[PDB]
């Protein structure tokens, strides 16, 4: 089997992407944030504290003839940005882009943090990291991908995120029309439960490529590109007037600037992030200070190849017995 679904930016900055997901019988369609940095499929629901729901579409398990309470199971997750959610668990039928999993754990939120409430466009998350990170207790549950894997034509999914435009998540096949040149594959460590890999270096603009190993995670659920302070300083030093602002929480730059591109290495191959992808706009409405899309990972504890990086590529998440990651230009 295969599946193919369009993923759409939630706003004009590509802060996140939502993908429609069918849950239950009859189908209830919710727009979920597909997150290769976590492993829980959780939704706003009829059980979510009323004051914490503000515009989201909710899953109502009592209206699904295939929903079953997973007795005694609870979940609770905290994300790298300090947001969180928790609740109980149902199993139900879940379909993405024509691909159906029966008996998928659907984690129903009883509580969500303010960042989730305040984002009316995101109805929940669909985790696509390794199932070892799943938070359901006392019986850990499998991701949608893990459940689908054996049925898929090939045990893979791909992320093709757009810049200020829709893109695609495919399951079970590689669309050879969706990228240019060849796909370069690179080793993955699953030791921390992430799609963790090692970039071979970087360049700033038209500058020379610096060969250096950068361990990090391919994370569709993180907006920006978080890299070591040395690398990030070298990038912003090429933008007149750019500076790190402790008050704002990162590098800012004059909105009048033209940003250089940023290249990252994948083996001997190179992925080029155009300068415009690194512009996250005014820090506040009407400001002439703009927020940068490349930020320091210092104090995160891990480098994160988030959407800024991934949207410059066609990315293969290969879930074969020994997982790997593939990147192609597009």
């Amino acid at each position: 089997s295969t599946g193919s679904a369009t993923t759409t930016p939630i706003d004009s900055l590509d802060d996140a992407y939502i993908t429609p997901v069918q849950i239950g019988t009859p189908a209830q369609t919710l727009n979920l944030d597909f997150d290769t940095g976590s492993s829980d499929l959780w939704v706003f629901s009829s059980e979510t504290t009323a004051s914490e729901v503000d515009g989201q579409t909710i899953y109502t398990p009592s209206k699904s003839t295939t929903a079953k309470l997973l007795s005694g199971a609870t979940w609770s997750i905290s994300y790298g940005d300090g947001s969180s959610s928790s609740g109980d668990v149902y199993t139900d039928t879940v379909s993405v882009g024509g691909l159906t999993v029966t008996g998928q754990a659907v984690e129903s939120a009883k509580k969500v943090s303010s960042s989730f409430t305040e984002d009316s466009t995101i109805d929940g998350l669909l985790g696509l990291a390794f199932s070892t990170l799943n938070t359901v207790s006392p019986t850990q549950q499998k991701t949608f991908f893990d459940n689908a894997k054996a049925s898929l034509d090939s045990p893979v999914f791909t992320a093709d995120l757009g810049y200020h435009a829709p893109g695609t998540y495919n399951f079970g096949f590689i669309d050879t029309t969706a990228y240019t040149g060849s796909i370069t594959y690179t080793a993955v460590s699953t030791k921390q439960g992430f799609w963790e890999w090692t970039s071979t270096g970087y360049a700033v603009g038209s500058g020379t490529f610096k060969s250096t190993s950068i361990d990090g995670i391919a994370d569709t659920g993180t907006t920006l590109l978080y890299l070591p302070a040395t690398v990030v300083s070298a990038y912003w030093a090429q933008v007149s007037g750019a500076k790190s602002s402790s008050s704002v929480g990162g590098y800012v730059f004059p909105c009048s600037a033209t940003l250089p591109s940023f290249t990252f290495g994948v083996g001997s191959a190179r992925i080029v992030i155009p300068g415009d992808y690194i512009d996250f706009g005014p820090i506040s409405t009407g400001s002439s200070s703009c927020f940068g899309g490349i930020q320091s990972s210092a104090g995160i504890g891990i480098n994160i190849f988030g959407d800024v990086a991934l949207k410059a590529a066609f990315v293969v998440f290969n879930g074969a017995t020994t997982p790997t990651l593939g990147f192609a230009s597009k």
